[PDB]
């Protein structure tokens, strides 16, 4: 009897490969035509904490399921229907495979906020205001940070952090918890190639929690020259030859207008858009934000309003990466339990 | 064989657990006469996230291994010698057991820092000025928040963030990445006991990430009007009958000198002091700052630099009770496949 997966994130491969070593049986189903999740789909150049290549360190991941027998893989498709009860579900799929499994474990994941939402810091007005997953690319690809406009490379950069979280106004209340660490790493790797360019991130609080504050806050600094400044970034304009970022100096109204070529968003991590229906089919409770809800880990580690369902990472909030591949192992070893 | 398990904490609890729920032996080997690590020792009030007390959260996990025939527990107990290689480890107790165990998990755990450690911010010197955990175990006992000095009830609270965290001059370079989330939360508790109490935590980040950020940043200011003042604290002193915080207001470099009844350190997670004697029986490396070191997690999660030694939750780093429980679960599942 197999174990469902759902998503084959970060998350989705460290559950099915770990069942797998433990000889239990897994099917994987991904919507997308391949696996890998957000961090190579959206083209992730090197990770925090490892400083390893996303390419290599997650497409490791997804090649050492991709030959592994115990784990059946089936992209381009999704779960349409899903009933039963632990040890006796049956999942229908979208391309009409049904199957007979033991539990189910959600990692299907988080959606990239878009920029749009927050028009005025000017995304999509501008081709010189990017996400921090175009600069991702731009360096993961080999191609080199360059501005959309000319293609020159630009001499004064800005990240703005908070884009899409801790924004009541558009109703994401949320911490997205891993793009402080994300642009210190951006920045850093800016800075590599691009040694004449000046790189400025403008903040509400910097949240390089535990091992991040020297390796990527202290280091961003000291070996980098990246500037922080505390600031409440009102819009982003054009003065039809630089972007123009306004704002407010501290946490009062000090008004500040600087030039740059090219605005960074640190975009932050909104729920799955496939959320409400994951829901309704799998028959498990959302939290009051739109993710996915986990029970308290005292209990039952990884599990879902639903017995015998599971969730993990990103699913349930902001998360990272290595926080999603811990609980997509601890959702297995939860799912396991069902045996007896 | 059984798998041997080392600091009986959250970690140890949730993997201990785990690994019985699917049939597998284990031995617990705690140091200290009782099980539940800093939460139960320390006497933590009311958890982040979920709000239970914590002597029932994690009393609860204590109580569920107690009495289940596949975890042996050693209280009062130490690994004094291990030997061996995976699936062929032999383990010698401090009471003079020995085991032959399959693999070692290690979630020793860390030490809560001595704020004797800092004392131009007065402990040691004021009755007044405590820990939080201080503060934790008032609540906790039920007693209430009282000034030691003569056990009035406070008026003006200062909390002071990063005690023993993200201070080079003391070789503590990392953020302990809860303490925010904690102070947040013990305002709130504060605050609730004592309706005319006003509670000011002064800062250089404020670090409520992920779902902490409306749960506790922005409830305690709201709900509770916890005042947040950006500042770095020079000096703690006192001018006869109340305690005086001197620093520089960091928005608009002014100096500030502001009376309070008590003043509480959130104290930092420091390595735990036993890890370089852990690193030498167990043959395990520590990280640059002292900690357990961990391999990425894109290969074994859990891995130490040993094969067949795992490592799970505060032992690697400053660390969560939740994201704890997730490694240590996860370390029980990589140490399951050592069986192949
Ligand atoms: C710019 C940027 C850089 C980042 N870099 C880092 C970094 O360096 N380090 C770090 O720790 N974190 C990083 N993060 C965070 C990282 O993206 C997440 O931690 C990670 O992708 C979460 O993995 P996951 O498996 O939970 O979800 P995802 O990566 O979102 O994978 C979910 C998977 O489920 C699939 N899916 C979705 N809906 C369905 C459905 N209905 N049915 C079936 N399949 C479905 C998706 O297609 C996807 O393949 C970064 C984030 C951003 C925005
Ligand atoms: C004031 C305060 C409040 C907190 N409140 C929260 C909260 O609300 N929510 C949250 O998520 N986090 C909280 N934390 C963090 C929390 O304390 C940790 O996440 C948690 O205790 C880590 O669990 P652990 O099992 O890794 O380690 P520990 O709790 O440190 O347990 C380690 C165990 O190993 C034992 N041990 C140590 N050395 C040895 C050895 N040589 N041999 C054998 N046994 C050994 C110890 O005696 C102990 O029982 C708080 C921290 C502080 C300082
Ligand atoms: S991690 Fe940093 S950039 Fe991301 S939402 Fe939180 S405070 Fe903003
Ligand atoms: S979590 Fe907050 S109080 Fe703790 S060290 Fe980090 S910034 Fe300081």
């Amino acid at each position: 009897k197999p174990i469902l997966v759902v998503g084959g994130g970060p998350a989705g491969l460290a559950a099915t490969h770990a069942l797998a070593n433990v000889g239990q049986p897994s099917v994987l189903v991904e919507k997308r035509d391949r696996l890998g999740g957000a961090p190579i789909f959206s083209g992730y150049a090197k990770l925090v904490p490892s400083g390893r290549w996303a390419n290599e360190a997650i497409g490791g991941m997804v090649s050492r399921i991709e030959t592994d027998s115990l784990i059946s893989i089936k992209t381009n498709t999704t779960v349409v229907s899903f009933d039963g009860d632990p040890n006796n579900f049956t999942a229908k799929l979208s391309d009409g495979t049904s199957i007979d499994c033991a539990s189910a474990i959600l990692t299907t994941g988080f959606s990239h906020f878009d920029s749009v939402n927050k028009p005025e810091w000017g995304f999509g007005m501008f081709p010189d205001v990017v996400t921090t997953t175009q600069v991702e690319q731009m360096i993961s690809s080999g191609k080199g940070v360059r501005c959309l406009s000319d293609g020159r490379k630009p001499k004064r950069v800005a990240i703005l952090l908070c884009v899409g979280s801790r924004d009541r106004q558009i109703g994401r209340e949320w911490c997205s918890k891993i793009c402080c660490t994300v642009s210190a790493n951006l920045a850093m790797e800016i800075r590599e190639e691009l040694p004449d360019c000046h790189v400025y991130i403008y903040y509400m609080d910097i949240r390089t929690f535990g091992h991040y504050e020297s390796d990527y806050y202290w280091r961003s600094q000291e070996e980098f020259k990246v500037k922080y400044i505390k600031a409440r970034i009102a819009e982003v304009t054009s003065d039809g030859k630089q972007l123009i970022v306004k704002g407010e100096d501290t946490l009062v109204k000090r008004p500040i207008t600087i030039p740059f070529d090219m605005v960074v968003h640190a975009i932050g991590m909104d729920p799955n858009v496939d959320n409400m229906t994951i829901s309704a089919i799998f028959g498990v409770e959302l939290h009051k934000h739109g993710y996915i809800a986990r029970k308290d880990t005292y209990g039952l580690m990884g599990a879902t309003s639903r017995p015998g369902v599971f969730v993990a990472g990103s699913a349930i909030g902001p998360e990272t990466i290595d926080d999603s591949i811990a609980q997509a192992n601890a959702a297995a070893m939860s799912a396991l339990s069902l045996g007896r």
